[PDB]
């Protein structure tokens, strides 16, 4: 039932209704020989839509907007990128040209700039310290500390108890660590624990890539990060 790379051909995007006014957007990516699904989030904010992360790149993101415009019909007015990597900010220029107001922490914007990636226009203050949380429309933005990246943020939708971890949280099918070049392996577990202590009520946990699950994805991720560290 949850879209997999089997139901989504490269360059296309599919939306999945997780709860009322809450969706995940799935896009198939092709990287270094393999193909895999990438998850994003969409949260109804009144009569508008809040988008969490791009679909990696201009084309895919443009396809994302198109799939939203026809399946949902509400205007995407704001967007938040969970970290500076190209798969999460790539497509921001497209979002900006469509009238979407793009956001990201100063930390993320700084890192994207240094990396030469697209840069969300607006800045999200109040998230520079581990454990920081701020309300942003229908969701709560949370910085658990360095993990997959030193700037990664996780998103929680209180009304639906949906937690989007971005690449900070792995799916069960992932047995080994992914790209940990810019990750803080030493802090990742402690950051996961902060996520656990802040959202003990989460019912649906969405990993950066793959099938959603429950809060056990946190421990899974921790198990995988631990093993990699050793
Ligand atoms: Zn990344
Ligand atoms: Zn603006």
């Amino acid at each position: 039932e949850y879209p997999t790379v089997s139901e989504i051909p490269v360059g296309e995007v599919r939306l999945y209704q997780i709860a009322d006014g809450v969706w995940s957007h799935i896009a198939t990516q092709s990287f270094d020989g393999a193909v895999y699904p990438s998850n994003g989030l969409i949260v109804r904010d009144g009569d508008e839509l809040l988008l969490i992360d791009t679909a990696w790149g201009a084309k895919n993101t443009a396809a994302l907007l198109a799939e939203i415009e026809k399946q949902i019909g509400l205007p995407v007015t704001r967007a938040v990128s969970t970290h500076f990597h190209d798969d999460r900010v790539g497509g921001v220029d497209v979002l900006r040209a469509a009238g979407v107001a793009t956001y990201a922490s100063p930390s993320t914007r700084r890192l994207a700039e240094v990396e030469g990636n697209e840069i969300p226009t607006h800045s999200l203050e109040g998230l520079s310290s581990s454990g920081d949380a701020v309300r942003f429309g229908p969701v709560e933005l949370f910085y658990p500390g360095a993990a997959h990246s030193t700037d990664n943020l996780v998103v929680y939708v209180p009304s639906a108890s949906v937690l989007y971890g971005g690449c900070a949280i792995y799916e069960l099918s992932r047995t080994s660590a992914g790209n940990v070049a810019d990750a803080d392996l030493a802090e990742w577990p402690t950051s996961i624990e902060r996520i656990q202590q802040h959202y003990p009520e989460a019912q649906f946990v969405i990993p950066g890539h793959g099938l959603p699950g429950g809060l056990d994805l946190l421990k899974h991720t921790t198990n995988v990060v631990k093993a990699h560290t050793n």
